């Protein structure tokens, strides 16, 4: 049996991309050993129930965990100085049983693992779970050629697309923590010369110059997403329609029935993601805006955020809008009713509507969530990006008319057409003999020459 270790970085926002690609890999035979907290054990269901299934190594005891005193510096420390003696101390066993690991998959945002794997001998790759274009930029910040405010108007990097300081990823959302959170992405790309490959959670149609350059680095350089279930794409995993390893259980949906009434391609799914925040202002107009354009719409909105919305604003869409805590997003997306999505272009959510064929109304906030919307805009051409203003207020009028163009504009029939070209290319690279299917392919022929 040919036995690998996984190692995502250990956050529930953080861990469905090796998931996913774990799902293929046992599909090919490989027996995956998935490394964790005890933290992300307890608030996950990652137990499968066969004899393939991926098996769980919990290796720490939650001393690792972060403190409500600490800086961003001081968490980060602990947490690579404890599991650092974590991983050492389960690969002292790992290495020496009836079956050892001959390689070890992990996040790209915990390079220490490559020097435990180094001492052990171990075969490694790092797992770049973001956009191809976030390894351009963060490798440039690391070698000097780009810097956090950009000391110019507009930015030529090679391979890549025009891009402005406003397209670059924000991360001062968090002022105290901005130098932290650079240097751990700069590290992400100090040590690739020892790594046996570079996974990356994208595709070649979609990225293909970015990842010709990436390959100039020294090491191949292996495309294995887009990382979403195979029920929304090659249909090859049995029943595979959600993220996680255990037996999918689905909640109660109001939203399908709902949207089942509507006519097809006709409602906007409203997302501004899952664990983001939005101001009460910029609510009012983002609900009033969505409200302007008379279309049906489903806005999911958890209930912290639901209570910021205006007071009448629900009641005054009772016959356009479903505004709902909780919808499955894949099943939304997929379904037919659904023409256009309105998003905050997380990579998750924008590999998703490129994945179901939807256009998009791109609403970015924060991080890496910047540069997605550029690229959906004006490289990928699926759909806009919403006009904000001086104070970076998007207002009412701006959503709505943004709205607009992508559904009902010159470009609308463009946006869709693109969009399904985007559906189709990314069910290719999937599926048999497709580009990312032969690097994992490649992977897993490798992995059997030990
Ligand atoms: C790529 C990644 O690591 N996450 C992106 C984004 O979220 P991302 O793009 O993952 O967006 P969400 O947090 O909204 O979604 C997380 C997951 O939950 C699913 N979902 C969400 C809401 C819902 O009602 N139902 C449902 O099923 C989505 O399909 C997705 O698979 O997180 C950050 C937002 O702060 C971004 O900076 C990240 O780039």
């Amino acid at each position: 049996d040919t036995h690998i270790l996984v190692f995502p970085f250990p956050s529930q926002g953080a861990i469905n991309p090796l998931l996913q690609l774990s799902k293929r890999l046992i599909a090919k035979g490989i027996k995956v050993s998935l490394v964790t907290t005890l933290h992300v054990s307890n608030h996950l269901q990652l137990q499968g129930a066969y004899s393939n299934s991926v098996k769980i190594e919990v290796i720490s005891d939650g001393s690792e965990d972060r403190l409500e005193t600490d800086t961003m510096r001081q968490t980060l420390d602990r947490f690579r100085q404890k599991m650092t003696k974590n991983l050492e101390d389960f690969l002292q066993k790992a290495m020496v049983s009836s079956n050892p690991p001959k390689f070890i998959l992990y996040a790209s945002t915990m390079p220490w693992v490559l020097e435990v794997a180094k001492e052990f001998g171990l075969d490694r790759a790092p797992f770049y779970t973001q956009s191809c274009a976030l390894n351009s930029i963060n490798y440039h910040v690391l070698h000097g050629q780009l810097k956090l405010p950009p000391e110019t108007p507009t930015i030529s990097l090679p391979s890549m697309p025009l891009l402005r300081p406003s397209d670059l990823p924000a991360y001062d959302f968090d002022p105290a923590s901005t130098d932290t959170i650079i240097d751990l992405l700069t590290s992400q790309y100090s040590n690739i010369q020892d790594a046996n490959l570079l996974f990356c959670n994208t595709f070649d149609k979609l990225e293909g110059e970015i990842i010709q350059w990436m390959e100039t680095l020294g090491r191949p350089v292996k495309t294995v997403g887009p990382t979403v279930p195979s029920a929304y794409l090659d249909k090859r995993v049995e029943n595979d329609k959600h993220y996680g390893l255990s037996l999918f259980k689905p909640n109660e949906d109001v939203c399908l029935k709902w949207l089942d009434s509507k006519p097809s391609g006709s409602v906007l799914y409203v997302s501004y993601g899952s664990l983001v925040e939005m101001g009460e202002e910029q609510l009012k107009e983002l609900a009033l805006g969505i409200k302007e354009t008379g279309k049906f719409f489903l806005w999911v909105v958890r209930d912290t955020e639901a209570e910021k919305l205006p007071p009448n604003f629900v009641e005054s869409v009772a016959e356009k809008g479903l505004v709902v805590s909780w919808c499955s997003q894949l099943e939304v997306l997929a379904h037919p009713s659904v023409g256009c999505f309105f998003t905050h272009c997380g990579w998750n959510s924008t590999l998703e509507a490129l994945c179901l064929g939807v256009p998009v109304v791109a609403f970015p906030q924060w991080a890496d969530q910047v540069t997605n919307a550029k690229f959906l805009e004006d490289v990928w051409k699926v759909g806009k990006r919403v006009k904000r203003n001086e104070q970076r207020l998007a207002s009412k009028e701006e959503v709505r008319s943004c709205i607009w163009e992508v559904m009902e504009g010159e470009r609308a029939s463009e946006f869709k057409s693109n969009s399904m070209e985007w559906k189709k290319w990314a069910k290719e690279a999937v599926d048999e003999g497709g580009s990312s299917d032969k690097n994992i392919e490649e992977f897993v022929a490798m992995l059997k020459q030990t």
